[PDB]
């Protein structure tokens, strides 16, 4: 299940894949490098030349087979990365989450004036309106 188990095992693949590969390759040179010290006035510079350019003609017709399968490919990496695209757009938007709504306070005061006009004096004329009661000794 470790997405990381498979990713080891398919890389061992490939080594084991090109080790026999590689252990083959080393195997025809060993035998090739056995005839170069070995003249042989039958490969002669001359016959060499001739040998790329017979090598160059079937070049050729491999491109041209292949050809066919690295436009195929690139197609298929083609949508592979437009689906990839679908990844930026969650970085970019990041999860939205709907609970809050940021409202300390619009500044609901109560009025344009400083809403402080009140006296500490007295609040204002003389404590509550009331019935004047008692403020003054004489009558008036």
């Amino acid at each position: 299940m470790d997405v990381f188990m498979k990713g080891l095992s398919k890389a061992k693949e490939g080594v084991v894949a090109a080790a026999e590969k590689t252990k083959q390759g080393v195997a025809e040179a060993a035998g090739k490098t056995k005839e170069g010290v070995l003249y042989v006035g039958s490969k002669t510079k001359e016959g060499v030349v001739h040998g790329v350019a017979t090598v160059a003609e079937k070049t050729k017709e491999q491109v041209t087979n292949v050809g066919g399968a690295v436009v195929t490919g690139v197609t298929a990496v083609a949508q592979k990365t437009v689906e990839g695209a679908g990844s930026i757009a969650a970085a970019t938007g990041f999860v939205k989450k709907d609970q809050l709504g940021k409202n300390e306070e619009g500044a609901p005061q109560e009025g344009i004036l400083e809403d402080m006009p009140v006296d500490p004096d007295n609040e204002a004329y003389e404590m509550p309106s009331e019935e004047g009661y008692q403020d003054y000794e004489p009558e008036a």
